[PDB]
């Protein structure tokens, strides 16, 4: 099935890091289904916390991320998506290699969106579940 | 009224974030009441997405961050917390100066504790809510 | 702080739930201040889990129904709300009496809106904490 | 797989709701299977908000409902389940008939659970998809030296 409502290439996609927090990152898109938006990113002194752990807002910042173009993506001329609400569960630790997360929507609706993102690790270990409300601005 | 069961330094605190991602973001502890952690963030090339504005993610990396250490003054001995489940909603946009977040417990028990952290512009007005619920671990 | 562009009394807004889950469920609204509306629900045999304690549900259907309502009163004409996303931490459990759930915003933008509700036990101790996030339909 | 820990008939799951809230709004867990588990509720005056449409709070009582249950499942002894914390995207409304919650699990562990419940209309079209966080309490008699 296609949602996507734009087309693109992950040449363009990564290029809207550079300069930016998802630049600083290292967040790197790496697949484009029909309905499905894939990424990883690291696990360093950028995305880890006092104790060298994949950092639960790194997380999170890697689901916004791909939640939020993956809406983009499924949107019409001069449209545009905010993000409202997320949130994630934490159930599994990193402590190095990259994490990559697959984005899938829950309900792609004319007002507003649900994206899921489920983020494995290297070895393939689920380490969090969030999901992304956002809204549709004319 | 008084929470915390370790006692800590801003000085001492503020260097937590001295090789991981806290301290790449440039987050700095400033206040340690009876009840309540703060810590402001810089709304820059660092913590911006693709449009100059705040990263939602940014902003729940700084929940997450203060969260973490909240909950971690409020055990002793060698117990730890652990990041379970992360909520924000995002109210508003900041593009400029530093974000505040301001960290108190809606619920300090034994084996859980769940924390709110709201994020306010320079102005004062709030950007982000989100709630942070963790797992107290022996 | 006059948020209400509505008005509405106590009587007018009770006689909503007559007929529907509010009404079955006993919730009764008690209080509407220039920015919060509070309101009531027993805890029994209708709102209790096997165990005999509040049910999370029930919070949740509280703080829906508050939420909804204050919604509602913060826009006008044809305007009306639909709640896009809830959230809630149960923090404490109740056993007998009522809870009383206290909602106020957090953003009533032209779009959407953020409603935080606590829930409070007899004795004015926090039960449960939820925010919900509606859209506004023109 | 088997995630269960308990064996528990539909009879006596459904047997848990009488004289409480699970009870009074008709919901009827019809199936077990190996990794999830599944409930019904009507979408009546019981469960509707004033407009006549199912009140979102319902389906967030219908999902706690079914993943408490699946979480106690899932623990031995006098081991229990609480839960922590719940969300949910309201995606669809309803306004007739009923409404069936299919919880699977997203983590099983050692201290907590995560689940995820996904609620349905008669067509299979998602109205509601929630996500339950529980801790496991532990117990059970411990032996002592002597």
């Amino acid at each position: 099935s296609l949602i996507w409502k734009r087309k693109i290439t992950l040449e363009a996609l990564n290029a809207m890091g550079e300069g930016n927090m998802v630049g600083f990152l290292d967040i790197r898109f790496e697949h484009i289904g029909d309905d499905t938006l894939e990424a990883t990113m690291p696990v360093d002194s950028r995305t880890k916390q006092p104790f060298g752990l994949l950092h639960g807002g790194a997380s999170v910042v890697l689901a916004e991320s791909i939640g939020s173009v993956a809406g983009y993506l499924c949107t019409e001329g001069e449209q545009k998506v905010v993000g409202l609400e997320i949130n994630a569960n934490h159930v599994r630790s990193a402590r190095e290699g990259r994490v990559r997360g697959v984005c899938k929507p829950l309900h792609l609706g004319s007002r507003h969106q649900v994206w899921q993102i489920e983020i494995f690790d290297e070895k393939g270990r689920l380490c969090c579940s969030s999901r992304l409300t956002t809204a549709i601005l004319e």
